[PDB]
């Protein structure tokens, strides 16, 4: 008996080309063990001639062509099973052109071999159990090697017996076993199959050695709508992209489920496609098979069974894959790997999650639960079971968090919530922007992409102002949302090429400007965008040009900072954001937890309520003019304002004819008066009280598209709608704050006015624009002062407190601390102080060998208290081989100071002032060249010029070393606020600083 288990990926293998198989007549024997439903247990020839048999999904199939039109049978599992792990015969008889296959003996079928051919030659291989490619060889229904048992293998014809199953054990120099080896049975098979439980979880496999061609085969199963199953790229091409030179372009192919949708990527070398893979959704939670059979160009994909046509576009036949191959997502930060544009959900990190099972790559199965799947991957499981209960009802979502039925997971959507996390359990980070401010993801390396999902929430009382930008330093492309009128207004630019569009844009929502928070929802797939305010109904849109990929290397909020190549763009935010979320990474959290280290920001975190850069004017009659109001087609208007005063201009605009707008105070209540070609019109703002009550107070004032005007003060609208008019430019200078003297006189019909606003405006918005009411001022008058707080503190005889210098900044005075010993804002704070006790100590900087200073003028200051008589302070030495040192001592009871730059040593000594004296003193040296300067406390400058030539370098800077040990006279007492040159040595010591060296006997103090 000849009995042999076929392990999966072995097969046997006979050379016929020193005797050629060519028949007239032949006959086909075999028993068959089997558990699995297709395998090729054996094939002979390639061409025209061949006779191919093997298992097709439970059935027996045979394929013989003699040369001219096959002959196919497919034997049925009549009463049973034939994968059922029983024995099985096949008996293949064929004279001529005529075929009977018998099964067991007894289940025929006969047919004949088209045209008039008769003659079956080969002289290439004979196949048994599987071989080197399956869904090769000609006539192959199956593409699997066998699994399982075979027996008694033999082909008889006319002339020879070429007995397979014996002449493979007994041994044959014509017979190659090709892999494995294995030659009992009773050998049982299966393989288990796998869940990856969470997206982020992928197996790592063994190289896809594919070329001309390849197969892959697998089953799956889910409920997850979107997800990456399978994907792999090969080696970054020389041939660019010409619009986007900073993309790696690579061959490649995925499978991906997006939206419940099977879907098919190839790219090998030019061009990609794209195939829904069935017309049916496959996220019903049941199982399906999946064929890929490729060969060059063209290839099918089959979803049980349901085949679909591809050819590849170019010419390009090989698809060179090389190293690692992926199932059910991507690792994160493998450099080398490289996400192509095409592919959806590799870009939005929806790694696969569901079941997998009975893996086979070129025709070989490959065993998951084993793959790395005994190799430690995290979130994989062994056993694939769907846990009745509905996760939803588990009830987890937190916050009115929508809740997704997953697979074995529920999963929460946030978005709208102000919470982030599994369970939006986690509160978002709020950032704030007063219109300065921005905060700036820089990308780690440059994204591509065809595909996003962008979220945010923001409130703002500004009806403009940019929500969320991306941003290349290389082109002006870029996807924004935006604040437009109060309404949300999504545009995505794409940039040039082929000359020899515009922007394509949404727009939701209205009247979003109400300083409550808003949900804004971004998807884009490819040439569809898709945006959403809040809860109201979706806004679509297909985009035309057929360019659809996205270059970005930031992130921007708040400011638009990178802009190199717009003259002009939206303007810089104020309200707040919180949820900002690009293909699921919250950057403001991640920024805010410090989770990444490539976020860049003045925006502060935390919400409060903003006064955005208030500016004062100090007397009524001050006011600036700007350039003219712009509302053309609509106006919003917003601004703070706080007085003390119960009346004056605050607004003035005018325009042809009778034309104007004014937004004035009249005995404490808010007016705006307009006239736009009906005649003047008063609209009284609605407050209960005087609004003169040294607090700030908002005011918002808008006319729309179909003349409704709105005056809004703090909470109350009061709404009015005036007469349908071709809307008008204005003409004059905008003017806030008052108008010319001389003005006032001869102002409007109902406007009250006769003097200017005192007090301040802050958060000016005029209809889209955020002037800087100082510094655009076309001209100014009397005086608007920065700030609502009265003036910068100026320097004073007492400012600083220890010689301290007063200097004068934009925001009050600083005191400049560093030749006084002291530290803090005032230098009145102790320096930092070290205790040099008995025996000796040292503290010793050294630079770095580059940086090491040479100057021509130096300066040194510091503090210190001592009994001793004869003691070395500090001394600065250049580097090993030159001359020039700079030595602070105390040399019989008096400070001194000796150095050399090269000429002679220098000494200046402060002959006269006790300091060995216990008590606390100042020493301040300076030095220019050769001439030098030394003063101690209060005593009179002491200076030093030495006459004839002096160089004037103190070359290469090596160490300072504090406390005498090195020159042998060791410091002892308090040494305190030291400062050399910029450097601040004993900060820099108490700090740890890497280049400062203590040893020996030297304490760092305490403060108060
Ligand atoms: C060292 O000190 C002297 C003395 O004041 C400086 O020499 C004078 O420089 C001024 C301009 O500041 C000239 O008008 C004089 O002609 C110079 N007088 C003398 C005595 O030469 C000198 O430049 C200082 N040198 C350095 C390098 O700081």
């Amino acid at each position: 008996e000849y009995i042999a288990t076929f392990k999966g990926s072995e097969y046997f293998c006979y050379d016929l080309s020193q005797n050629p198989i060519q028949s007239s007549s032949d006959e086909i024997t075999l028993s068959f063990k089997t558990l699995q439903r297709n395998g090729l247990m054996l094939h002979t020839g390639k061409s025209a001639d061949y006779v191919n048999l093997a298992l097709k999904n439970g059935a027996v199939s045979l394929v013989i062509n003699l040369g001219s039109g096959a002959f196919e049978a497919l034997v049925e599992p009549v009463n049973g099973k034939f994968n059922d792990n029983a024995w099985h015969d096949v008996k293949v008889t064929r004279n001529l052109r005529q075929v009977t296959i018998s099964v067991d003996g007894i289940l025929t079928t006969t047919g004949y071999t088209q045209e008039d051919y008769t003659m079956l030659g080969s002289d290439d291989f004979f196949y048994v159990g599987g071989s080197p490619s399956t869904a090769d060889l000609p006539g192959s229904p199956v593409s699997n090697n066998f699994m399982g048992c075979l027996k008694e293998v033999v082909y008889k014809n006319n002339d020879v017996r070429l007995e397979l199953s014996r002449l493979a054990k007994q041994g044959d120099p014509k017979m190659k076993i090709h892999g494995v080896v294995a030659f009992k049975c009773e050998n049982v098979a299966t393989l288990d199959p796998i869940t990856f439980e969470t997206p982020e979880s992928f197996i790592s496999l063994p190289k896809w050695n594919a070329k001309k061609t390849g197969s892959i085969s697998f089953d799956f199963r889910t409920t997850e709508p979107n997800g990456l199953i399978l994907f792999s790229h090969g080696k970054p091409r020389h041939q660019k992209d010409a619009k986007h030179p900073q993309m790696i372009k690579v061959d490649f192919f995925a499978i991906e489920m997006l939206d419940g949708h099977l879907y098919l990527l190839l790219d090998m070398g030019s061009g990609t496609i794209k195939i829904k893979a069935l017309q049916k959704k496959v996220n019903d939670g049941e199982w399906y098979h999946v064929d890929f059979q490729r060969d060059g160009r063209s290839g099918t994909i089959s979803v049980n069974t349901l085949r679909t046509p591809y050819t590849a576009p170019g010419e390009s036949e090989i698809l060179d894959l090389d190293d690692e191959l992926y199932l059910g997502g991507l690792p994160e930060n493998k450099a080398g790997l490289v996400f192509p544009t095409e592919v959806w959900t590799a870009l939005l990190n929806y790694g696969y999650v569901g079941c997998i099972r009975d893996l086979f790559i070129d025709g070989q199965s490959k065993d998951i639960r084993q793959m790395a799947e005994v190799q430690s991957t995290a979130g994989v499981k062994p056993s694939c079971s769907r846990e009745t209960a509905k996760p939803c009802l588990s009830n987890p979502c937190k916050n009115n968090g929508m809740c997704r039925d997953g697979w074995n997971r529920y999963v929460c959507d946030c978005s709208g919530t102000g919470y982030l996390g599994r369970s939006c359990e986690r509160e978002a980070t709020v950032l704030s922007y007063d219109g300065s401010m921005f905060m700036k993801i820089q990308l780690p390396v440059v994204m591509h992409t065809e595909a996003e999902d962008v979220s945010l929430r923001f409130r703002s009382q500004r009806a403009y102002g940019i929500l969320m930008a991306t941003t290349s330093r290389d082109s002006a492309d870029t996807l924004r949302l935006e604040l437009d009128a109060g309404r949300v207004k999504l545009t995505v630019n794409l940039d040039c090429i082929r000359i020899n569009k515009g922007p394509e844009t949404l727009f939701a929502g209205y009247n979003l400007n109400d300083n409550e928070w808003h949900t804004v929802r971004v998807v884009r797939r490819g040439k569809s965008l898709k945006l959403t305010v809040d809860d109201q109904q979706a806004m679509t849109g297909q985009m035309a040009g057929d360019h659809t990929r996205l270059e970005f290397h930031n992130i921007e909020t708040g400011i638009i900072t990178e802009r190199r190549y717009l003259s002009s763009v939206p303007s810089n935010f104020i309200g707040h954001l919180q949820s900002l979320t690009f293909n699921g990474m919250a950057y403001i959290d991640l920024c805010k937890n410090g989770d990444i280290d490539y976020c860049e920001l003045n925006a502060r975190f935390g919400f409060r309520n903003i006064i955005a850069d208030p500016v004062t004017f100090k007397t009524k009659s001050s006011y600036v003019a700007l350039a003219t109001l712009q509302a053309y087609t609509s106006m919003h208007l917003f601004f703070q304002f706080k007085t003390t005063s119960l009346d004056g201009l605050i607004l003035y605009n005018s325009g042809d004819g009778n034309d104007f707008i004014v937004v004035e105070l009249v005995k404490g209540y808010l007016h705006y008066v307009f006239d736009l070609g009906n005649g003047a019109n008063l609209i009284k703002g609605s407050s209960n009280k005087p609004l003169n009550d040294n607090q700030w107070h908002n005011v918002m004032i808008s006319r729309d598209t179909s003349n409704l005007h709105t005056v809004k003060i703090d909470t109350k609208i009061t709404t009015q709608i005036t007469a349908g008019a071709r809307n008008l430019d204005l003409k004059s200078d905008l003017y806030i704050g008052g108008v010319a003297k001389e003005t006032y006189k001869s102002l409007p019909k109902l406007v009250h006015a006769k003097e200017g606003f005192q007090g301040c405006l802050a958060s000016v918005d005029l209809n889209g624009r955020l002037p800087d009411l100082i510094s655009d001022a076309l001209f100014c008058n009397g005086q608007i002062e920065r700030g609502c707080e009265g003036p910068s503190t100026t320097c004073q005889e007492d400012s600083c407190s220890n010689q301290g210098v007063c200097l004068q900044q934009w925001d009050g005075f600083s005191c400049d601390c560093s030749m006084t010993s002291f530290s803090g804002p005032l230098c009145n704070d102790p320096g930092t102080t070290y205790i040099f006790s008995k025996g000796g100590g040292q503290i010793t900087y050294k630079w770095p060998p580059n940086d090491r200073p040479s100057t021509r003028a130096d300066r040194l200051a510091i503090g210190f208290s001592t009994v001793q008589k004869e003691a070395v302070l500090v001394r600065v030495d250049s580097s090993s081989g030159l001359g020039d040192y700079l030595e602070l001592h105390i040399h019989q009871g008096k400070i001194g100071v000796k150095f050399n730059v090269g000429t002679d040593d220098i000494a200046i000594e402060e002959s006269n002032a006790i300091i060995n004296d216990g008590k606390y003193h100042v020493v301040r040296f300076t030095r220019s060249g050769g001439n030098a300067t030394l003063q101690v406390d209060s005593w009179p400058v002491i200076e030093r010029y030495p006459a004839g030539r002096q160089l004037t370098i103190f070359n290469s800077q090596a160490t300072i070393i504090i406390g005498g040990k090195e020159q042998g006279q060791p410091f002892q007492g308090q040494l305190s606020g030291l400062y050399y040159n910029g450097l601040k040595v004993l900060n820099m010591a108490a700090e740890n600083d890497a280049n400062i060296a203590i040893v020996g006997n030297v304490r760092l103090v305490g403060e108060v």
